[PDB]
């Protein structure tokens, strides 16, 4: 259940996460922000926890845990560090969750195994230069001839594209046949006919790697296909689903830390006479930010349960990213404000969780597309 | 319409019933209700043969024995119907019923509960003054031993079903040199000597509902009408409020549910420049805030009641919910006047009802202002332990 | 004409304006402001003394019986008049912006002697039929027809939702006159009222500003002079989009009197309510309150007299006028909203007027185009500005 | 652009004196000055030679002449190229230049005014230390008489331009009793004897200005470098506030407008789902909302500048623009950085720059808390009149 009494596996996991993230990721937060480093010990460490592979089944080398268990370990890894985040997010939901739910059993055998420990991780290369939002306008092409599909074009925006060792490759197999002309791929890393573009130089999660994937008759084999040709943008939205719930749990983190941060302060900060939390305007500030992050855990963990039942979660899971983006960023904006002017500067960590969180408004779909996706399925409920 | 979590079968089957007798006998008379100002008798006496009277209260006394998560559930369906109507159901099952049934005695329970929990007679909440709403623990009524009797004398302000009720449970200070540890609850029969009712209040919305003034001269009451003892009585009435607050919450629930759904079928069917309002994408981002804010809210909301029902704390979540829902139904009903445009502004669609009713859920109860003190001192607290 | 610090420090005139409105709202409006809400009276008797004053031909030429004065004096007048009675105030604006406002500005000198010169005394006022049942934010969907016919014209349809449809003895009126030119096809009238062929429809009862009547005109086959034509055929649909630009600073001025008001009503009550053991305003979210309704009131007005002295000035305003209309009216319901919340009880019950002013100011985010409909208008001026 | 009531010629062709002054020397450095925290000195000597850093400043002292309307729209078009920029130019005129010019002597002006108005010197002003800077009357740093000489003890916090002003004006209590009238101002020389600069801080954003501690260990001053009487420091300080909160709201303008810019460029020229990201009605919603929120934050700024120059109370009105300002450049810049999606989250745009930059406004000079409360207080005094 929700908040009411967890499960014991998924409580004990929490503190396990939390437990590795104040233990392991605290410390290095700042530094790897600062420096743009990717945290490659300590992502090595959580592959051996499964926190890397966890709805993976445990025969496949993953931990065998759920949604509403991913959704918990999210919010306390990110809580720790947003990159770190972002890096587990992406391999868990955008490269193993459309292989498993998707692939061959020897695609499998082939392309999750080896992505479950932390030695190897993988990206997902949906957008391009021309289109992000708009996804089935993908013109990246894939042709086949002789015994393998030729790609052509450039994928945009790719994260963890300077560490993974495989993608999950949207191209169009038929433009004239629009979103439904969509293919998806099994590609490695690297490859003959793939070149990297030049890092992104980002105002948060600065720790992940942000590049183009630059394919120029790039040959793989015939059976790297995920499905049949024209399943991609089907592929690509139920990945993103999944995905969704990843990206509102690392929203969470992010909101909850900063909360952490500005209630830490405003106990020991005094202004006329007292400590901050003191004054009325500071209790208001702080009531609206635990109310905005409470009820955007209570959405996440819908979607992520709706989920793990197997039930219909579209509509559900956009609210939980919405909701959370949105309260990621108005929360630590206001703890950059409790803070004063120790809000601004690099001796706090809350100018930090403010750039970072402006990310969770943007990637896997802008709350624009999100309340698109909301309205789309409200309105067919009403139908 | 939200699809949302795991519901049990006893839950899920008291939602349509609740539904169900909501659409067929409220939403029929919800105009004429709220036009009239007119108390819903008949269906407010056929709701308490149904059990939504007294859903907490345990069967042996006359209740339904459920729980505070079918409270919520209820409240919502029914509030959906009528704004006033849930008031009137929330009134006697949170503030009359539920501090009775927690610091009764059996003889009290036998005797101001069982015969509350039909119908026949429905109960009121006497807490506020003219002086005093906010600052509940400023009470100025007095309550003097004098003889087998408590003598009370002042006037208590708001109390909704004052016109209709049969009883109250009063606060009144025993001792105002003792501030809030002076206050004390007391059961208060209506009619009875020395007591008159105020005029009834001309209110913005909720018009079913009366609200009026009880003014106390000299009126004397049996020794053990009190409830509790002397000087629990601020302490009766917070954790009563704590109760009513997710039924507040569920009200608010109701009146947005029903003012999204009006604006829903008006937005399919008004057609401008070429095609139904909801191909606008600002028409359809309007309907995305709303459901969002809408389902958010009941989320909070069932939290509280599973809380409760767990006997887990639960006065932050509570002040959470309640504060969320009224202000989801304060906006979202906002905005299905805006989507109706000009029709949005007139008596014969219901947009401007629902929005007159979302107001009072801001402020009785607990004021937007107070919950928010209240979410503040339990978070703080949670960061002290 | 007008200067830039003439927005900081009025004209003396402007400012004795100002001064006689406001003693003129506070004497004769403040009394009787919930009556004619409870009511929904039509005020008659204060409609009249404010046609004495000059109040509802404000613009109007003094050759043809108005007062001579500008938009910019017009906005502080409807802010006052508004501050009283929001139902006076939109009666106000509906003849100065919407009736006289068009005929003024597109209408031949004998039109105007014939149709303002009687309604700028305030024993007749005007009123302003563009919508439809089918439509109020499109104006260029007018399916009411007006056909030629010898020295007359013909028209036959329903025009929807026209403020003081019960009281008005003429009526600008929007009418087709090519169907199939659309947006280019549409002319504005001018229509007698009562006359053969025009019947009213069933009054409106509303949210607020019920002192003012707001029904249907029934046209069938209802027959008009020739030169009852505004300008030229096909010119409607600009008559009435410039018409809205000046109509819109009345509204958002009507606002602004709202807005003004109630907050008025909250600083008064929060000074003289004690809770905690102290004045309200003595509480920290009090004092955020009223100073975040003084921030929006205060910025909406700033708008509202760009837009009227831009108007003054000879300026193009349509962008200006949507910002102001927009601002003020949602500031109005805002800050209506938080003067019911500073009352608490109180501020839900007729007892006190911030019930009243809440939905008093619900109508001005509606009416003289959505807050939607402005937004898309201030867009569509923007992107033009870059190119 | 925007529309405004005639503005006079002078004031005109300042604001296209300023603007190509900003396109040609500001926007080619921008992401420079950021990006390394370089101090803009070439920008800022230029901008002294035309008399951008002494703009109201009497021409015989070698200042431009010119009034704090003149000096709004400066700022604005300043700032529209280079947040750093703009602040480093807004501290030289409001802080230090401001209260020498208000309160000095005739010596006083002479020495520490005309010597910066050109570029080759600038000033700072020090009034927050660490313990406090909102409490802005809790100064501790202390100044003692000695004779003709006055002894500076304590740290200052926070000092923007600390590592390239040649001199300062420090707020110090020379009467710890007296509270809030025990405070006095005085001009400092930098560097002098007894004074040392903390290290400069790393900010999110205004990364070309410096900021740091001033540390004064028995800082020994003539005695004319007081500036007023002893007692006067607060009210000196209060007044010099809100003077340059009419630079910082204009500050917020011009980041605003910057933000702005950006977004309608990229929307008009970006594709989606076939056509411009112009023809989705939400962006033209989020345009639209911008340009309100910018524009009527300018009027409220002009007011506040126009009434400084008529000499009328403007304390009100200066913390309303610095408010509606500061707020709106942070959501201006926000959704800038919505509507050009990932190009808005990385440097190959200046969007996120923006979004840094706005940030401190709500900040620094009185943070939007402080500006409510003043907003409040003069409110509640003017209807206690
Ligand atoms: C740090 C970072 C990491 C990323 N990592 C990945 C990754 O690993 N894999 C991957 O595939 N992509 C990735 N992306 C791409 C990301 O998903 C896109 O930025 C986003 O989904 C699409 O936006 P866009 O940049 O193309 O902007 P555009 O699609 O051009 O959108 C511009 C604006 O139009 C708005 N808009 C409003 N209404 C509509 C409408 N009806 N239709 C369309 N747009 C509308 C958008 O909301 C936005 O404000 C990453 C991006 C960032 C910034
Ligand atoms: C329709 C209706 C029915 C009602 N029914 C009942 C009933 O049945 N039983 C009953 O007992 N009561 C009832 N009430 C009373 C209701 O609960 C009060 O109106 C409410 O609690 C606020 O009290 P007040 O009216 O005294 O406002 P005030 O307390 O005077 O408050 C005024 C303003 O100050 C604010 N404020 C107060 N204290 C603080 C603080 N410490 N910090 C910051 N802000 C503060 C408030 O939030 C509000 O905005 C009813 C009220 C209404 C309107
Ligand atoms: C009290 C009152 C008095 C009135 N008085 C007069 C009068 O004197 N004269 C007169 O001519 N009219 C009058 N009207 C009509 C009024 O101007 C219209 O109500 C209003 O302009 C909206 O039209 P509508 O009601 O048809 O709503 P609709 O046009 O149906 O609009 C419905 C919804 O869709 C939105 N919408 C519409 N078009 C678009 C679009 N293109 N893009 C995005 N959203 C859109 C709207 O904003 C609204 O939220 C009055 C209305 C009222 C309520
Ligand atoms: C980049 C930068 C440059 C600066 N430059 C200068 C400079 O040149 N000169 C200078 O003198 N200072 C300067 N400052 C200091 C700046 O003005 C202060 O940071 C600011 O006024 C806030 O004070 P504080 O940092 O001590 O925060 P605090 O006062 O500790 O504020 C903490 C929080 O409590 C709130 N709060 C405080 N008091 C109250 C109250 N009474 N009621 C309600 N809420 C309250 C605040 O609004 C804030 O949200 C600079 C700061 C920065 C970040
Ligand atoms: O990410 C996705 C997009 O990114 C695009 C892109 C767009 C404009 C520019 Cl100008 C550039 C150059 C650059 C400059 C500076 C860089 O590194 C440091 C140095 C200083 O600060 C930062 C790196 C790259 C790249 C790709 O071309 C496009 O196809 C993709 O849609």
């Amino acid at each position: 259940y929700q908040s009411v009494e967890l499960p014991e596996t998924h409580q004990m996991l929490l503190q396990t996460c939390r437990d590795f993230a104040e233990k392991e990721l605290f410390p290095i937060a700042a530094q790897v922000d600062k420096e743009h480093l990717f945290p490659a010990a300590q992502v090595k460490k959580m592959g051996g926890l499964g926190l890397l592979a966890m709805d993976v089944p445990e025969e496949l080398g993953g931990a065998g845990l759920d949604y509403l268990a991913y959704a918990i370990a999210m919010e306390e890894i990110s809580r720790g560090c947003a990159s770190t985040g972002v890096i587990m997010s992406v391999n868990n939901s955008l490269y193993l969750g459309p292989i498993l739910k998707f692939g061959s059993k020897e695609q499998k055998q082939a392309w999750v195994t080896p992505f479950t420990s932390g030695d190897k991780i993988g990206c997902f290369a949906l957008s391009e230069p021309g289109n992000g939002s708009d996804a089935g306008a993908a013109s990246t092409t894939a042709r086949a001839e002789g015994d393998s599909w030729v790609l052509n074009g450039t994928k945009a925006w790719i994260t963890n594209a300077w560490e993974a060792s495989a993608a999950v490759v949207f191209a169009s197999t038929d433009r004239a046949l629009q979103n439904k002309g969509i293919s998806a791929f099994l590609v490695p890393m690297p490859t003959p006919g793939l070149t990297l573009g030049k890092k992104e130089d980002k105002l948060g999660i600065r720790g992940s790697s942000t590049a183009n994937l630059i394919f120029e008759d790039c040959r793989i084999p015939k059976d790297s296909i995920l499905g049949e040709p024209g399943m991609g943008f089907k592929i690509a939205m139920q990945t993103l689903d999944m995905g969704r719930i990843g990206i509102a749990s690392q929203a969470l983190g992010i909101a909850q830390t900063a909360l952490d941060c500005a209630v830490n302060y405003a106990e020991n900060r005094m202004a006329f006479g007292a400590p901050l939390t003191k004054l009325q305007v500071i209790q208001f500030k702080l009531a609206d930010m635990a109310l905005a992050l409470e009820s955007a855990r209570l959405l996440t963990w819908r979607a992520a349960m709706l989920k793990d039942n197997k039930k219909p979660f579209i509509k559900e899971a956009a609210m939980a990213k919405l909701a959370a983006s949105e309260a990621a960023t108005a929360i630590s904006h206001q703890a950059i404000q409790i803070l004063g002017g120790m809000g601004y500067v690099t001796e706090m960590p809350a100018e930090r969780h403010y750039r970072d969180a402006r990310i969770t408004e943007i990637y896997e779909g802008t709350s624009e597309i999100q309340r698109l996706v909301i309205a789309g399925h409200l309105l067919r409920s009403y139908r």
